[PDB]
């Protein structure tokens, strides 16, 4: 299930209030919510190895890991958490992480390659739950 190539984010929901139920920062809520920090995704698949990547204006993140195999990331927030992903069906993951300092909501990710071409990305606080919609370039 080639997750691999570019990534063109095309929708959006929920978005503010993951953030505003991790807690973060109203000033910065604002400006992650802005037409220019849309993040840009690229992602290299090869077995149950991963390499995502997510850039927006200033700040890029890179995360590599096999399914089935613990690693170390960031939360959302860019909190550091140990993570787990599986596989739920042939086009689909869900990693379950694991805050390494201190405490808070519970957070989470899914990765959903479609049929019709697409990817959905869901991030999970608690109750909160935020989609994304993206598409390859
Ligand atoms: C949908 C995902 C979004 C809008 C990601 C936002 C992420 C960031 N990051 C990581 C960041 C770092 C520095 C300054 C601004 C940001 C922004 C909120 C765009």
């Amino acid at each position: 299930p080639n997750f691999s190539g570019n990534w063109k984010i095309i929708r959006s929901e929920n978005f503010e209030e993951l953030l505003k139920v991790l807690g973060v920062n109203v000033m910065l809520r604002k400006i992650a919510v802005a037409a220019a920090s849309k993040p840009a995704v690229e992602i290299k698949q090869e077995g149950d190895t991963f390499y995502i990547k997510t850039s927006t204006t200033v700040w890029t993140t890179e995360i590599n890991f096999k399914v089935g195999e613990e690693f170390e990331e960031q939360t959302v927030d860019g909190r550091p958490c140990k993570s787990l992903v599986k596989w739920e069906s042939e086009n689909k993951m869900v990693c379950e992480q694991k805050l390494l300092k201190g405490e808070g909501p519970k957070t989470s990710w899914t990765l959903e390659l479609t049929n019709d071409g697409e990817l959905i990305e869901t991030m999970t606080a608690d109750d909160v739950v935020c989609t994304k919609v993206y598409v390859r370039e």
